[PDB]
């Protein structure tokens, strides 16, 4: 039995270093631990066991167990669709970067190009105020012509538009040895990172928590929700992951590797990246902060520099973007296949040709993020939709059902499935810990919050936060509303009616 490169993906190589550097330093690692043992493994285990016992995923599995709580599935399908639209945008930039890599001299290493301004200094070749770097000018002026403000959307970058079209075609065909390659590249990047001048200075910024700043709830809601973005929890795919098992699989001991090892790659990625930020500081005499960007560009401003600071730069630059593209496509294939499970809901009745309709709709809708100033709407797509509060609230209801509306009986089913009984701490976690911690964090965020800013300079207008609230509600308001559809369509008498909607089916 083996799983190869399953845990490794874009969820810990691109997102985790982004969030760790933005919110702060090593202080972010404390909420990443308390949200891991408690609000982590128990939910993953619950989802996997529920998907394995019922032998079905999506929404019908939640129809069988607590038919009243059928709206959970609809919430997980909408958020998956929201993720599918923008997750492919990241793969467009990698295609563009790989496209102009087949050359003797890398374009993101020298000064004097048309897009470059007069303030660039070609460092490492023989401080100075108002100075920038050539690497950042290949991100802020060439791939994405950033426009001041969200009001001005400007024109559309046609070069990036074609790259997105390729990504869709490559995978519209996906749905008509290897898998060890990413680890080698990660090791190579890590080796070239720690053995650099000033590397140890950056590490202390990463492994020394800065307390007294935990009062801000932003550090507390990004952590935990990042864990939920990883592990693929609350995305409506884990409930189908266990459907392929053989009903006699040791589910508890099964994830203990995946339940833990997937968090063992984020630490190594942080080691590899945060060591580079110390180098750029030792080269420009600047704080460990302000060397790069706090938004979703760090993975495209830190790696290309490390690759440049290495012999045979083009050859290694070609392969890194290849592994990024491969991981992104592999992650997108599964997330696009599950949404087409709408067949079970509508009994595409027989033939699933709606994949073509989904791709065309998703392509045209996603063209907004590729226009001038498209990153500004990207943050609103990543801090409120498919992240932030959209997952915490769903998880509070994820299953107080298994905890209160179904615990002891489920443990009997688990013992029947695997043979023995898991420790009783998980049951108490389900009962009181996860729905308690998540509710506390939710109330903390809603009682005292700070407006979100793009890399801590630019603040969105009122309508940006309005659209963020709209897109966040569009996934969390389905569960309370769906009870009004289920109840009030049955007999009607509340006491007698509540009983039927709660009795599970004949599993
Ligand atoms: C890169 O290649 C893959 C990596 C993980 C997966 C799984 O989720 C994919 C969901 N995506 C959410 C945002 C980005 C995450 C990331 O890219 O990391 C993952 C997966 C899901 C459903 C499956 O059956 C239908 C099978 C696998 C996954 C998730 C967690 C896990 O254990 C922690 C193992 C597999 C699949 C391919
Ligand atoms: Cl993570």
């Amino acid at each position: 039995l083996s799983v190869a490169g399953e845990i490794i993906g874009l969820g810990n190589v691109w997102r985790f270093p982004y969030l760790c550097y933005k919110n702060g330093g090593g202080a972010f690692l404390i909420p990443y631990v308390v949200f891991f043992i408690c609000c982590g493994i128990p939910v993953f285990f619950l989802e996997t066991a529920l998907g394995q016992f019922t032998s079905e995923g999506g929404i019908t599995c939640w129809r069988k167990v607590c038919p009243l709580f059928e709206g959970i599935g609809y919430a997980t399908q909408v958020i998956e669709a929201h993720l599918n639209v923008y997750y492919i945008i990241i793969l467009a930039w990698a295609i563009f970067y790989l496209s102009n890599c087949f050359t003797t001299e890398l374009p993101w290493a020298t000064c004097g190009h048309e897009w470059n301004t007069e303030n660039c200094v070609e460092f490492q070749k023989l401080s100075l105020q108002n100075a920038t770097s050539p690497v950042m000018e290949f991100w802020e002026h060439r791939v994405l012509a950033i426009s001041d403000g969200i009001e001005h959307i400007g024109n559309l970058r046609w070069e990036l538009a074609l790259c997105l079209l390729a990504a869709w075609t490559i995978c519209y065909f996906c749905i008509w040895v290897t898998a060890t390659f990413p680890y080698i590249m990660l090791l190579i990047l890590l080796i070239r990172g720690v053995t650099l001048p000033g590397a140890s200075e950056g590490i202390k910024f990463y492994l020394y928590p800065d307390l007294s700043r935990l009062s801000d709830p932003q550090v507390w809601v990004d952590a935990g929700t990042q864990i939920f973005f990883s592990y693929a929890i609350c995305l409506g795919c884990l409930t189908a992951l266990g459907s392929y098992n053989n009903y006699n699989n040791n589910c508890y001991r099964d994830c203990i590797m995946l339940c833990c090892l997937n968090s063992g790659t984020s630490f190594v990625a942080g080691f590899a990246i945060f060591s580079v930020l110390g180098f750029m500081a030792y080269e420009q005499g600047v704080p460990i902060a302000e060397v790069a960007e706090s938004g979703p560009g760090l993975a495209f401003i830190a790696y290309p520099k490390a690759v440049t600071m290495m012999p045979l730069s083009p050859l290694w630059a070609t392969l890194f973007f290849m592994m990024l593209i491969f991981l992104g496509l592999d992650s997108q294939f599964v997330c696009v296949e599950s949404l087409v499970t709408a067949v079970v809901d509508m009994y595409g009745y027989r033939r699933e040709l709606l994949i073509l309709a989904l791709s065309v709709i998703s392509y045209f809708l996603g063209l907004v993020m590729l226009t001038e100033g498209g990153m500004y709407i990207f943050q609103l797509f990543d801090s409120y939709a498919a992240s932030g509060m959209c997952l915490l609230f769903v998880a509070i209801f994820e299953c107080i059902c298994i905890g209160w509306v179904y615990s002891n009986r489920f443990y009997d089913n688990i013992e029947d499935m695997i043979g023995y009984r898991p420790p009783s701490l998980i049951k108490w976690c389900w009962m009181i810990m996860t729905p308690g911690i998540c509710a506390g964090i939710f109330i903390f965020f809603l009682i005292k919050y700070k407006p979100l800013k793009y890399n801590n300079i630019y603040t969105y207008p009122a309508w940006g936060y309005g659209i963020g609230w709209l897109m966040a509600l569009s996934s969390m308001l389905c569960i309370p509303l769906w009870i009004c559809i289920t109840v009030w369509k049955t007999e009607g008498t509340l006491p007698e009616k509540l009983q039927k909607l709660t009795t599970p089916s004949t599993d």
